């Protein structure tokens, strides 16, 4: 049992919400949050900018002293930070950004790094201001992450979407 709330079962082990994931992160408190990050740690928009924002810049402190020690991570790669005031840590993944023109078979090595983590709350990767399908995102989510993760949708009707096409 954990404290998760209102989500819709897809699968075995994957959830889903129409939710911000900032107002979930500080309500729930998870293990790990999980980031739509840039191999850069820039935490500009989207999810990220967001995460970023609700830690009152901390989380990007923390980033660029990990990349001035460690240099950029990969597409597809990530790294485990500190979750501030959100979670205990923050999984920094990095999707494929299409606006970028960057290899969406990435995508299910983004994925892979969920798996490294018992219980997740996540947003759908690449989607948003990467550029991805949601529903490609969601599909490569069930059909890649072993374990337990709870995906927070932003978009009302982009959740009715997501559930009502769902195979
Ligand atoms: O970028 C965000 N979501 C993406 C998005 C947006 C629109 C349509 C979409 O299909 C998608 C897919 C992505 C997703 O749903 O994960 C996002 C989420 C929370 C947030 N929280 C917040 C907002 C304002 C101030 N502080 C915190 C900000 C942005």
């Amino acid at each position: 049992v954990n404290s998760f709330s209102g989500y819709l079962k897809l699968t075995d082990n994957v959830y889903i919400k129409n939710a911000d994931i900032v107002e979930e992160a500080k309500k729930v408190k998870p293990t790990v949050v999980v980031n739509a990050a840039n191999v850069y740690l820039k935490h500009g928009g989207g999810v990220a900018g967001a995460l970023n924002k609700a830690t009152n810049n901390a989380m990007q402190v923390e980033s660029d002293d990990y990349i001035a020690t460690n240099g950029p991570l990969k597409v597809g790669g990530s790294c485990v930070l500190s979750g501030h005031n959100l979670a205990k840590h923050c999984l920094h993944v990095v999707g494929p950004n299409v606006n970028k023109g960057e290899d969406i078979q990435l995508l299910k090595s983004a994925y892979e790094n969920f798996n490294q983590h018992e219980v997740l709350l996540a947003p759908l990767l690449s989607a948003g201001i990467f550029g991805a399908d949601p529903i490609h995102s969601l599909r490569v989510c069930v059909d890649t992450v072993r374990t337990n993760v709870y995906l927070a949708v932003f978009d009302k009707n982009l959740y009715d979407k997501l559930v009502s096409s769902f195979l």
